[PDB]
């Protein structure tokens, strides 16, 4: 069935974001709850055509590992993507409610992230593009998924920053870049979510045992671009977790993990094995 604006009702507002707003919206034809993204865009009728005929690939993107679609349309100097309502939110969300993510989420987190940059890899030959904490959302049934990736190229195009970057070293720095980036935006994340914060610039030795002013534009690439990356503070992480990350951030994208590799990670294989209600746990933390 097709979507059109009319046919829609807002329920509530889901947050927005640099370009983009989402509601809780009713689909008041099939009684279905949505989230419905809305981009502004001041662009000719023949791209805009393009833009929403490219986003129809969406339709055939079916994985547990990534965020349904209903639907892709033109309304009022905006486009929408319809998709599914992830009643749970982005691990950004849960993030800030949990303090900290345990490691042993962060495991089910990773297998989520890598199946679903695989899948998009493997059967559309889509890299993600915009890897964080954001665009990974879970719901109550415990699952995990990706959005927010890279389908359209004409959309990419029109979008063409923050004071927080997830880009990998080599795409701050040129044009020369690809899936590889993804595995870097991973790893930081995966950080991120692990220490409670931004892991740029890395928490000072006071800072940890706490645990356990905002950087400049320019200071934090270059942060990023020029100084070591970051690592998981040594102790109270896995042997196993602090190799994973360490390789998905290594600088060189060619010397970088690949999928494949940390498909079979020590960390992942474990990961696989371990008993985990992250249902129970999510709900717990709201
Ligand atoms: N399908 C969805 N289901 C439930 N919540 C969603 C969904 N999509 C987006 N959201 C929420 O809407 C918020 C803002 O979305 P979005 O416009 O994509 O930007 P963002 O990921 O927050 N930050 P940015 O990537 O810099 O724009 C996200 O943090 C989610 O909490
Ligand atoms: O959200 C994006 N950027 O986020 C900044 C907004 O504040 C985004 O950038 C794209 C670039 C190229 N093609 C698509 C998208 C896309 N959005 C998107 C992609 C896939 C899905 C799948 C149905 C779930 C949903 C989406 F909303
Ligand atoms: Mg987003």
């Amino acid at each position: 069935m097709e979507l059109k604006d009319d046919d829609f009702e807002k329920i509530s507002e889901l947050g927005a974001g640099n370009g983009g707003v989402v509601f809780k919206v009713s689909h008041k034809p099939s009684g279905l709850v949505m989230a419905r993204k809305l981009i502004h865009l001041e662009i000719k009728p023949a791209i805009r055509n393009q833009i929403i005929r490219e986003l129809q690939v969406l339709h055939e993107c079916n994985s547990p590992y990534i965020v349904g679609f209903y639907g892709a349309f033109y309304s009022d100097g905006e486009i929408s993507i319809c998709m599914e309502h992830m009643d749970g939110g982005s691990l950004d969300q849960v993030l800030k409610k949990a303090g900290r993510i345990p490691e042993q989420i962060l495991g089910k987190v990773s297998i989520a992230v890598i199946k679903g940059l695989t899948y998009l890899r493997e059967k559309h030959k889509i890299m993600h593009r915009d890897v964080k904490p954001s665009n990974i959302l879970v719901n109550s049934r415990g699952e995990i998924k990706l959005c927010d990736f890279g389908v359209s190229g004409q959309l990419i195009d029109s979008m063409a920053v923050g004071t927080r970057s997830y880009m990998s070293p080599e795409r701050l720095q040129g044009t020369h870049y690809s899936v590889q980036s993804d595995i870097w935006s991973m790893g930081l994340s995966l950080v991120e979510m692990a220490v409670g914060r931004y892991p740029i610039p890395p928490p000072d030795a006071k800072e940890l045992e706490l645990m356990f002013p905002p950087m400049a534009i320019f200071e934090l690439l270059d942060y990023i671009v020029n100084e070591p990356p970051p690592k998981l503070p040594s102790g109270v992480f896995s042997l196993e977790f602090q190799d994973f990350v360490n390789k998905c951030l290594i600088k060189n994208p060619a010397e970088r993990a690949d999928l494949k590799q940390l498909m079979v990670h020590a960390f992942i294989k474990r990961s696989d094995a371990e008993e985990v209600d992250f249902a129970g746990w999510l709900c717990s933390t709201i």
